[PDB]
């Protein structure tokens, strides 16, 4: 709230993109996360 | 927290809202993004 839109037309897309834009986070971000983390663990080699 | 109800029958029937409305809401947008999303990505005609 420290931010945020005033002109009607501000209001009015925020309105109509948070519909959108929620769902968007919401689904996109937790897939990024483990699409980065999910390399592999105990790869290597041993060192005589 | 630009503009909130002030008035406490406001104020209650927020309360009373929100046990019930963030649900619908969390449950059918996603819902309605989904059954909208879903079409014939491939379907065509082969124009020779």
């Amino acid at each position: 709230g420290d931010v945020y839109a005033k002109t009607t037309l501000g209001r009015l897309f925020m309105v109509f993109f948070i519909l959108g834009g929620l769902a968007m986070f919401a689904s996109y971000v937790p897939e990024i996360i483990e699409l980065i983390g999910n390399r592999k663990k105990y790869g290597g080699s041993y060192s005589a």
